[PDB]
């Protein structure tokens, strides 16, 4: 019923997803993000505490809870851009230390919260990408904004989405949730930086391919598929595979990588220990290129082929 | 404490272990094998459950059961040895449907049982093989009966043609219910993937139980074979099976890669080329599970009995 991509690892869903995702609605209704029941069952067909299920499938505990409600926010900040510089700084404003989210709006309170908890056992290291990448993040929306209003190239939308989207956000995450936090000798290193970037890449433009009925049917133009097609006037087909070549290479690059990580480790000196929290966090990667595919297959949100 | 190899994969436990390890006493005293309480307090503080539970982290129910059950059997009937062919011949016997275990010893009739819950949902291409694999793993208890009463060359054959790795790599297919596909399963791809697996762990737990087996007296131990064939030290010995060890995780390691093209060159459909990944992903998890395990074993004490 949808394109099928060949992700070289196991289809894997925490045991706990099913009270996971009790537990996410329930944060969504305190947060004001969700409101009433109609909403609530409506949010409910989406799976949408599966996507982080799926990512974090050993997690237990507030690292799923954590985990699950990073992916419903996003649907609810993201989603609140398809109906603002005032309103992402104060996103932005939330990560700083002394932030004080009293009186923001319930989606900068609801951030607030899961900055606290993502941030508060990682090191400062972590720390100042994490805010980094979050920055990105947020303050693309006003690119995104623009082009609705005053179609980008390929290479062009392709920079957009890896070095400004969700995934730089979500590769940190990674070592949160799996508390697995990767040496900063090893972070910089080239092997490590493709595997962070054909990560980022595949879930991208996966989400692209498997996405893609429900963002033409709403107008956005933010999608792989329709800007290859704008750029070169191809058909959907001819744009659909040059999309499947791209993913195909990038899981070939991811995988013909991670091999070189152990000796990499020796080369840099890296204790043992501290070369399972790499190992970790490349699960973690793993866990996510997989969950991402098969959570955009099965996910009502892309019925195509509103809770808010 | 203990010898640390670098294995790049994470450590992983079944969230399910606690209890796993309950139901998995309480088999192994419906099936005769532990007696009495201290035996079980004895046999608990191996942590003989968390082998599988590492081995198989997501399985749950009766997977999981199987999967911890075969690890506790295994100690039972390694151990029996450690005390032929007529025994022997009776636990082979009991791989045919036909049979009845009534009268069995009770390790006879608890294989029975395993053997029944493993093969039931297979495929009987699956079960020639398990049948093979169960039957060479079974009839060497008598080569190593006889060496009793090697070279470096013959322990290693010995070791992976008729050890206890080729059952457990049948295991893996069906605890985590993904049969690697007829036409991959014979690729030097897989089958090199199988035989590293099988050796990894076959002298990680070698060098992690060497104490154990000193102190038995057990020449069965790649170690030991090491320094009797080459008059090497102790640390000449751990250092060749380090390097060993460490040559069969990078072939595994540089070889799975492989696969995803190979299966397009079998023509494979898609879904099958998951099952073999899921089993690829069991290996990796008992290499790891192996090593995290044999590592925290109270069963290797020695360093730096429940029947
Ligand atoms: C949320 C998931 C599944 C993964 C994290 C990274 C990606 C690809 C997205 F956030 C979805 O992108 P997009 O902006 O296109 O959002 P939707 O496709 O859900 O509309
Ligand atoms: C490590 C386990 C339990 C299973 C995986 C395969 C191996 C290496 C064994 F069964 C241990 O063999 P061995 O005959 O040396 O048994 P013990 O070392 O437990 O005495
Ligand atoms: C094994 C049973 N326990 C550990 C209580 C399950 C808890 C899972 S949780 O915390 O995600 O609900
Ligand atoms: C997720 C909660 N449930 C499904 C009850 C866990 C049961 C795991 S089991 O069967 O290994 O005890
Ligand atoms: C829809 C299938 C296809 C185009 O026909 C794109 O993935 C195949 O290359
Ligand atoms: C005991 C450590 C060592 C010998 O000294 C064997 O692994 C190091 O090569
Ligand atoms: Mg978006
Ligand atoms: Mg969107
Ligand atoms: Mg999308
Ligand atoms: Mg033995
Ligand atoms: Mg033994
Ligand atoms: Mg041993």
């Amino acid at each position: 019923g949808h394109e099928e991509f060949d992700i070289p690892f196991p289809s894997r869903v925490n045991p706990f997803h099913a009270r996971a995702e009790d537990r996410h609605v329930a944060w969504m209704r305190a947060m004001g993000l969700i409101t009433g029941d109609a909403a609530e069952a409506t949010y409910r067909r989406w799976s949408p505490a599966k996507v982080g299920a799926r990512w974090f499938y050993l997690a237990q505990g507030e690292d799923l809870d954590l985990g699950c409600d990073i992916f419903g926010w996003f649907f609810a900040y993201d989603d609140h851009f398809d109906g603002t510089a005032a309103f992402v700084n104060r996103t932005v404003a939330m990560l700083d230390p002394r932030a004080d989210p009293t009186g923001e709006h319930p989606l900068n309170i609801a951030f607030h919260d899961l900055w606290q908890r993502e941030s508060a056992p990682m090191s400062p290291l972590w720390q100042r990408r994490a805010v980094d990448h979050w920055t990105q993040y947020l303050t693309a929306h006003i690119t995104e904004a623009t082009n609705r209003t005053r179609s980008p190239t390929i290479a062009d939308y392709l920079e957009l989405r890896h070095r400004t989207g969700f995934m730089p956000p979500l590769l940190d995450l990674i070592e949160r949730v799996w508390r697995a936090e990767i040496p900063a000798p090893v972070y910089t290193t080239p092997e490590v930086q493709t595997l962070l970037h054909t990560t980022n890449q595949n879930i991208n433009i996966v989400n692209d391919v498997l996405s893609l009925e429900k963002e033409e049917a709403h107008g956005d133009p933010h999608n792989l598929v329709l800007v290859i097609q704008h750029e070169r006037q191809s058909t959907r087909q001819q744009a659909l595979a040059t999309a499947r070549r791209m993913i195909d290479e990038w899981t070939d690059t991811f995988i013909r990588t991670e091999p070189r990580l152990p000796a990499l480790c020796g080369r840099l000196g890296i204790p043992l220990a501290d070369r399972t929290s790499l190992y970790t966090a490349v699960e973690g990667m793993r866990a996510a290129i997989r969950g991402n595919y098969d959570w955009c297959a099965e996910t009502n949100r892309y019925v195509h082929r509103t809770p808010w």
